[PDB]
């Protein structure tokens, strides 16, 4: 009946159902004393405190314990009364076969969990999966659908390329690259001097003004994500729709490019989710 | 019972049966993840995603894996219920003997294939073959049949000449030339500067306004396709019927010629198919 | 006085001067702590660690920062005492005009650089440029020069065709294709399952026995590089000289072809360099 | 002052001045990257690379862009110092009136051109024109001049007949036929099987041993060029002087004919040029 | 003359010279009455009792009072007679520049100290520094040097990764993680109940059987140190050499991994020291 979309992501989880929103992908099974005060979920006796701790850098995200974050998002989006829903997950455009390993464990499965002590249960009627990037196309404006575009989802570790002709995909590819490698690069020189920073506590430092990131350190990352797309796409052609949070981290610089036709998608952070929302409406409704 | 006509072509496939239409000749056996979203066919365990990828530039088109495109066209034209049909293929006017190598593999053969996952089967009662150009004559209007005409099919790589006297052919020839060489010429100067274009993604660029093709670049191609026909035909004589997609690419210029009597065939893209359709009606029906 | 030849290439750099040799085209500007242990060069304050990192997939290789690799090759080939030399670079056969943008920045220019901390300087008397493929002809044996041959340089991303009549070139063309697309194809299915491989760390895997490349995966690449040469050359004619590293990657299979006269050039990896070496001798000496 | 003779021909250009010689009639305006390496001429901003490309099959050779080949021959025959010369062109024996359209554009005209980058200029004092065949008579030996002969110039597409009584012409005619039609005939069956040959790259194949031309395929061409001369000449009468390159292509067979008196002209390839050379000497000198 | 190697470490000091050995990194400046009975060193009037007390958790170990432990190790390794030696210290692979701040204070410096009341003096001819991990490669067996390996030094707080191709390093990185965080995790739940344990007195408890460490508490730490290496290395590739004491704390579990090729280095505790010993021999001797 109700429909929900969950982009697990590697550093941010983005859910949209009856109530939309997002949070961080950090998950930790470590023991914690002041449980009342964290965001936590206990599934079949194992507890996880979300929003803090490690990052689960594992690739191939159909097996990276996509477990407590999913239920937490389901609880946070819908309400306690809801029992049966329809899930529309978003896997990368190169790992779409892994849905076989994904449906077998979720479809027609009843999940009971605490969600901060207020225990509840939820079932899913049917599961659905879409590739990242492709979904963001549907959220796109009509003016861009007609032409030949190139959805370029710049994730945290995955760049997903989906070249769309007049309402038909042509090229579909994935590249291992994103903001995470940039964070590793920054820490490679920061931790070197005397410090102890890591990939998780390094974006907040830039936000709060401790890491003096030079203007050209972003230019290098731009030219590195564009020296990995030439074999598959010519950006001057194929009017582009930059999406993903990484785009907003470089929006002030992506607009100063020698590209003849392009744009940065509005609400890029939630585009891949909103488009999948439309698609789910089209299918079930 | 039912009749179908399939012009495989080198850059466009054109089929006409219960439901007419066309598509691109691009075929690729490359692995693709998001299979659901492409147009695909799996024959005896080998899969092909049609409409994207390579071009299969091989000449002598009786052996260029005329395999998945044919079945895809058969499925797209007729319906799932249909089992037995009559095929009327169109080989060039110089490769008509190769029908021997063509009939032996198709006549009385049952073909089973997926066609985007909805597996089906089809048999062909008898196979028939006609030369390109000659067939387009039958689709021609009556006013032109009476006179002495010269069907000039300007394909992508083959110019087929069929000189018809009063309902009887006289001269029959094939020339290696067409729009593909023009595309190669354009890329020879475009890719030279800094670019990476190829023969496949170069027509769309002209359509979408990135390649500033000069007016005389078409004039050169016209005079090059006419400096290859003088030995066999004098165009001023033999009222001509330009056909093939290449003609429409030059219709605005072919009409400004110093030729005493000529025309560009209407629906030239599908003339060679419609005429063969009439001929098949005449034979079986 | 001294003469040097440098084929920058896209995945391998090949230099021949007083001391010949080669290395990888990988270049990275990323900060590195243990500088002593890498191969590095600092030019006008920007440092580059060669042999590791990215690949610089940019086409039109007259602008792809052909900068630190060139000086590194110059230092590694000649000795510290040498000051003035003559450079004979090798551009592709379709980008030979870009020498205008190449000579203006190098001719009569003194370059000072570190080369692993032992700072030195070097000047070049005059610059010279030759097209890829054509140069490899001169390294060829006499038995093949007399006839009508077709130098077919199968690079990593560029196939360069130079058809030579009796000591005179006829056809000259470039095609965007090579081993890099094959690596992308392999990773398209390897990274799909659960892995994280990329075009750079994928050949070593084949060498060390982790990627079970099927025998027909090479056959597909052969027939794909031969379905891109028919319009320009008929391989049965024009006795062929396969060159480039890609040929050695397929030497065991290129010899089982239905071609009437052909061969795989010995030391194909360095043929395009040795031939240019002869030509430079002829010109200056 | 100096004198030059230029037989443009349809497949071979033959010039004789201070330095004699010949080359191929192939001309192409197509863009080419490695300009240094071809034989090229740029006239008033349009460039042509001679010796490669198309063939310019147009008849009535007073308008077939007789433009870059002429200047190239002039430059190659004479030297850079020469400024004013006397031209003696050779039109067919049926198109001798077209000299009106030829003199108006050349006489007293200064032509400036590059000739492979070494720009130069040249003027012509007066222009002269002679018919093909007739000129070859003057190069003939004295033993044949006295009698009643029949100059039979077997060109590539034109057979020129000039019947000479005792130093006076009687019959003068032209026939559309020659080696080009034979090449078209050969390709009509070669390209049919699977191949892609054309009239331009088909003689070299015979020379290099790929086309197994049967002995009687030449006999058919002989009897076809002799079934087109009976109405105008009886070959048994009128002791004949076969000239033109086509004769050398059939010299081994023309000598086995049932003709009472005949011969194949020595240096037939250059006879029509040498005779015109004598005539020019007679007129101006 | 004599050579010594000192790995200060964060929880263990490891020295190798004329006499090898190790001890604990605990250092305390606190006053102690029964001085005779402890291991102590007094430098320029400040005394330190080694092997007991605090731990000096400071990172960037080029400034963490690397002072009394160093001299104590020097005295314990060599003998009283020795005056001049050569030091080969081991900094992490990300803090190798700090050698600048290290050499300035030690090179050519005479140090006088008590060493349990028997005052003595020592000078160092020259100082040398190597990165952790890289040094352990030299102690490795020949069978592993030839291949492409990945030295993975699992320290107490630092994981040092050095990817070695055929005798050449490629990737060099440091990660803040190790056994110390595991000890903090254990105490987080032990001290919670009623206890007062700390990171220093918690390993001995496991050894002596008071802390019932579950088998999966080590598995969590394994998967946490492997969820921090995927971005930089794929462990299935790059045959690995686990080193550092942490490896021995998990040797019984590291061998049950789904890794295709790996091993735990013998004498892992002293590998990083022995390899540096070889390197020092190579350089000075
Ligand atoms: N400057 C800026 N950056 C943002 C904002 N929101 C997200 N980002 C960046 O976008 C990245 C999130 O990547 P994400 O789209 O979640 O990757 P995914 O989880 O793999 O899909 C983070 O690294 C952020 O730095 C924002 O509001 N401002
Ligand atoms: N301008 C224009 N060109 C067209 C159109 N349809 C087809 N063409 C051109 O016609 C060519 C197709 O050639 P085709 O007839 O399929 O060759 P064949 O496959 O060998 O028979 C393409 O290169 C197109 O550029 C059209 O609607 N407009
Ligand atoms: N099997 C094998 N392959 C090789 C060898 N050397 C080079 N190659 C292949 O040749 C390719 C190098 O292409 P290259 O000639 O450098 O392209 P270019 O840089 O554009 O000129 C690589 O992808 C290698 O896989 C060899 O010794 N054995
Ligand atoms: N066997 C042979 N044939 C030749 C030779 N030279 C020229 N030919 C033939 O002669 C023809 C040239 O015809 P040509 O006299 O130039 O015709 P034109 O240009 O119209 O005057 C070519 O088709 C060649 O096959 C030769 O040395 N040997
Ligand atoms: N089980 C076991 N563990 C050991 C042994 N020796 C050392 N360890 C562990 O290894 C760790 C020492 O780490 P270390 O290599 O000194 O880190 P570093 O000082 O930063 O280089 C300690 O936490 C010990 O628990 C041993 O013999 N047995
Ligand atoms: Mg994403
Ligand atoms: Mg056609
Ligand atoms: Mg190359
Ligand atoms: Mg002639
Ligand atoms: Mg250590």
């Amino acid at each position: 009946m109700k429909i929900t979309v969950v982009d697990l992501g590697n550093i941010n989880v983005k859910y949209v159902g009856e109530n939309k929103g997002r949070f961080s992908s950090k998950i930790t099974n470590d023991y914690q004393s002041y449980e009342e005060g964290f965001q936590r979920v206990e599934y079949n006796g194992i507890k996880t405190y979300i929003g803090v701790g490690e990052l689960s850098r594992e690739f191939n995200k159909a097996d990276r314990d996509y477990m407590a974050q999913l239920l937490y998002s389901l609880a946070k989006a819908n309400t306690a009364d809801t029992k049966e829903i329809n899930l529309t997950l978003l896997l990368p455009i190169i790992q779409m076969k892994n849905k076989t390993r994904l449906i077998e464990t979720l479809k027609g499965e009843n999940f009971k969990f605490k969600f901060n002590g207020i225990d509840r249960e939820i079932k899913i009627n049917d599961l659905m999966v879409l590739p990242e990037g492709y979904a963001s196309y549907y959220s796109l404006d009509i003016e861009n659908k007609k032409g030949d575009v190139c959805i370029l989802d710049l994730g945290s570790r995955t760049i997903n390329i989906c070249v769309l002709e007049n309402a038909k995909i042509v090229k579909t590819n994935t590249i291992k690259l994103g903001s995470f490698d940039f964070y590793s690069k920054i820490k490679s020189l920061e931790n070197a001097k005397g410090e102890d920073y890591i990939e998780e506590d390094i974006q907040r430092l830039i936000d709060n003004g401790l890491i003096k990131v030079d203007s050209k350190q972003y230019i290098e990352f731009l030219s590195d994500i564009l020296n990995a797309v030439k074999p598959y796409v010519n950006l001057k052609t194929y009017n582009t729709i930059f999406t993903g949070g990484t785009s907003l981290m470089l929006k002030e610089y992506i607009e100063k490019l020698p590209l003849n036709k392009f744009k940065v998608h509005p609400n890029a952070l939630t585009s891949n989710v909103d488009g999948a929302m439309e698609a789910s409406k089209k299918v079930w409704n």
